[PDB]
């Protein structure tokens, strides 16, 4: 009938579907970790540092839903943060709890190791809430259940990272075990109902009147999942479906009417004129960034466009404040084939066609890699790539139904990916040992998080990671300072890394040509995720995708403008 | 005639004697970057990660006396904060340059990379405001060069973190070079003479009654260029010195009156009873009520606090008559130093109580000694320093990881200072694996410390205290020797040690001793063992 209140934390996150928890031990932890052993199906990741811990988190929480990183006072919170806040940034729901000194230490404010030296035990707590929906710092065993409940329930719903402080003291205090049998609720809150059917009336009576209406699927279509009711919304109309670079994979790129990604100025021609030409756009979770958008190029000729978002709703240039688009694009689906009955199917952009043969011989250049990339790929697959080179060629890369997509277009942390790979590693495991996880990291980005590849292993986690050798910042060098000694890096031996942190079943490979490419690629063997794989993939230090060359243009202008 | 504001804070940099800058680049930096080449004796790191580069900061200014990381908006500067918030809890001077956005674009909100997406620009500087003495975020050229001054002097003069947020478009706007033709003054203030003169005056007068009187240094004895000061203070008065954890390098340990390392229960038993046995003691820099304490921005003798009575030149003035006050006192002894170990076969198992012995033999006078937070941290206290040893053990903020970066910037300093001056490391296998990628920033730069990793499979410290198997506890093995040439390094050695004769065999070497190379030694030890001090603590934690 009792639990202790740590051990109830963890039961809450197994109760929503949280198995792996992140973060690194330390002397106001320990008690708390001790619990996750005693819940059956959760795990203690072991990460390599907290920074790589939060990256890891926020991968997790892609795939899984949420997730929950663990640190402790002052010094591995404070390593946390720029994990946390790219999460917050981009809408990922991350739990943070620290392990904090007991409520009396903090009273007689004790020069305790880990603290400024000034007593002050509130000052990290109010940094992180500069970058979380909300905090919690618990005090009072008597609220400390439904405080847990508040932080995993806010995490969750807002998609968004929360501050949890729990004093050491207190989480070997019991607490009643009833308490766990009631759910954590994790409906919205119902729209104002004059508002919402408003929005939808006027949704429906545009799409009535649009003879060539378009749907776009953005960043919070998956961060604040609608991407079934966005797959839905496709079918029921089947009007042209396009994708933009932070939502790519939130929409299945072989359905028929997929059209492609959408970059403002930066798109293929053809989908620039298929998207921009629409009477009607229909567009699914903007986030409207800078290298989303090319600068914040888009050019639609219609003044007919619908935002739909997590928090509300905009119509041409008409707000609706807290109208939810779960709600609205729930009950869109109810009659928007009725209103969509007019319509006659217009051609969707062709596919990029495939590469020409050429010799195999042919040296790797990343416009034709990119291209080459989607014959490797297959259902099922998490795709990560880092920003640089990685993040601008994957938006050229066609996916298989049902890919999941992770590029971290607006906060653009180098080194996430490392960690992200390993926290969307452990969830691809829990929701099927089958799904393979592919990642692209730059040889600069790598070094950043490089030790979190210890922790796949000791996991005998099996993801496919390629690093892009063009020995250097090749993203940087198109901005400014080509041969800047800031721009370039230390030479790694990169395939020495997995056997350097204790792999034992492992493969490495090396590719520079069209042909080592292709025959690595297809081989059958290579094919099955059966254990962890780095290939080392050599590329000319100014070779980049079109895309990345004039971004680099537009954003060294931004920055220097007077 | 006219320089731009980026090479402006280049030229002070070297004005001040800060040759290195740590970072890493972002799009928001890169101009300003381009100046670190247009000023001569001045160079860029190139960190592998941007934490890393703070703890290296933090490295260099114990050594040089100040630092500057630059780092790039959002995503660079959070990354660096426990690096700065270590640098502020210990009281090292570290300015942390960040390129921010160009004016335009805060001015029209525009959603770029490395932003909340919320619009809010002013969000990390906020952040950064909590754990710095000052801060700055340039808006106007025409009082930039001004700010860039007082950042730099409220860096060094307070030994604090100072934050300067540098728009992109600004680097490149120029200013009046006259300015760099006068110094930034870099100098404490005088002190107020009247309460100085008390000060001096009462410190006597207790000096004159003092049966038992003891010298203690703490971590603002080194940091506050007090370490001359003191060391004249033992030799007129011939009290018995003692240094903290923190203090330990800030006296040197071959003084016939250096008494040993206070640790509380923790220290050797003569070592506890004569401090706590004091009936005065002149503590100087800390981090019987009969208590004299020298601080940098203040003193107080007793109950009686001196605000802004800085002890630098309190010290000063002392030391011109404190020989006479001290006559009447009777040198005490002093306890001895531990006993030389006993001979043992070649091929005794390594154990740390055995090892922090005798890493004295192979130490030499000039010689930066880095101590992680772990074992090593509680070993080095054991450990005799030849006389002019630098002591780095991040004890206050003890944040795992520090010295891997820590010991990039110690060398980038001691390079410019002596070029035979060495660097060297006690790291443990769970600490080297937060901040291992460092490694790469000394290959890169040729640097040569000697870097000594402690291999007993996992975190032993926590084990000592709690879950001893707790899978928390235990770490991935890495194959650690393995490391230098997967970093890409051609000029090397790699030693493995696990037993007396071998760790003798290596240290005792007369090439080995040359700093001429990046060293990495593998030391073999015991899952459960540490040396005495730990082990007593770990008694007193328990005993429920
Ligand atoms: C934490 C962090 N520090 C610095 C940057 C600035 N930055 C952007 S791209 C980049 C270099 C990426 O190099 P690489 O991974 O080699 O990619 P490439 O373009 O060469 O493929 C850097 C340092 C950043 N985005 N994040
Ligand atoms: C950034 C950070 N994270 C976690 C901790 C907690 N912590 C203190 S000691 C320690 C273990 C250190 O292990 P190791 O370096 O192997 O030293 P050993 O005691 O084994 O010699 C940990 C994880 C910390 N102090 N700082
Ligand atoms: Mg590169
Ligand atoms: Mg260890």
């Amino acid at each position: 009938s009792e639990i202790t209140l740590g051990k109830y934390l963890f039961e809450r996150l197994k109760q929503v579907n949280v198995n792996t928890v992140f973060g690194l031990p330390g002397d106001f932890n320990l008690s708390l970790l001790d619990k996750i052993y005693e819940v059956e199906g959760m795990r203690w990741a072991g990460n390599a540092n907290e920074l790589n811990a939060a990256y890891a988190a926020d991968g997790y929480a892609r795939i899984k839903g949420m997730s929950c990183i663990i640190t402790t006072f002052g010094v591995g919170e404070l390593s946390a943060l720029n994990g946390i806040a790219g999460s917050y940034a981009e809408h990922v729901g991350v739990l943070h709890v620290v392990g904090v000194p007991s409520i009396s230490s903090q009273a007689k404010q004790l020069l305790l190791h880990h603290t400024l030296g000034n007593g002050d035990f509130t000052v990290f707590h109010r940094m992180s809430a500069n970058i979380s929906e909300t905090t919690a710092m618990i005090t009072d065993i008597a609220t400390a259940p439904a405080e847990i409940d508040r932080c995993i329930r806010t995490t969750y719903v807002t998609q968004r990272p929360v501050y949890l402080g729990l004093p050491a003291n207190l989480v070997d205090l019991n607490v009643p075990a009833k308490l766990l049998q009631t759910p954590i609720d994790m409906s919205l809150k119902p729209n104002d109902a004059e508002s919402e059917k408003e929005v939808i009336d006027t949704i429906l009576a545009l799409v009535k009147d649009a003879k060539n209406p378009v749907i776009l699927a953005d960043a919070c279509c998956s961060r604040h999942d609608v991407k079934a009711e966005t797959k839905k919304l496709i079918d029921l109309t089947q009007f042209p479906a396009f994708v933009t670079p932070m939502g790519k994979g939130s929409i299945d790129e072989q359905h028929p009417r997929y059209g492609g990604v959408y970059v403002g100025t930066l798109s293929k021609p053809e989908v620039k004129e298929a998207v921009e030409s629409a009477d009607l756009i229909l567009s699914v979770g903007a986030l409207l960034s800078d290298f989303n958008t090319g600068s914040f190029s888009y050019s639609y000729k219609t003044k007919n466009i619908v935002e739909f978002h997590s928090d509300h709703m905009k119509i041409r240039n008409a707000t609706f404040p807290g109208v939810q688009m779960k709600f609205v694009l729930q009950k869109l689906l109810t009659n928007i084939a009725d209103a969509a009955k007019g319509y006659k199917p217009v051609a969707v952009p062709a596919r990029t066609p495939a590469n020409a043969a050429v010799p195999a011989s042919t040296p790797l250049k990343q416009e034709w890699m990119w291209n080459q990339l989607g014959n490797f790929l297959q259902e099922g697959d998490v795709v990560i790539a880092e920003t640089g080179t990685s993040a601008f060629g994957i938006n050229q890369t066609t996916f298989p139904n049902n890919t999941y997509g992770i590029s971290q277009v607006l906060w653009g942390s180098i080194g996430f990916t490392t960690g992200a790979t390993l926290g969307a590693a452990f969830a691809a495991e829990e929701i099927d040992p089958k799904k393979r996880v592919i990642l692209f990291i730059g040889d600069g980005s790598l070094q950043l998080t490089v030790q979190e590849i210890s922790t796949m292993i000791r996991w005998g986690l099996k993801p496919y990671l390629f690093v892009l050798n063009n020995d250097g910042y090749t993203i940087q060098k198109l901005i400014h300072g080509p041969k800047a000694q800031y721009n370039e890096i230390q030479g790694w031996d990169h395939l020495s890394l997995l056997p350097t942190f204790g792999a034992k079943d492992y493969e490495t490979h090396r590719v520079a040509t069209t042909g080592e490419w292709d025959k690595l690629t297809q081989d059958k063997s290579f094919n099955d995720n059966s254990k962890i794989r780095m290939i080392e993939v050599m590329l000319p230090v100014f070779d980049a995708p079109q895309n990345l060359v004039e971004q680099a243009k537009l954003t060294a202008a931004t920055n220097a403008k007077q």
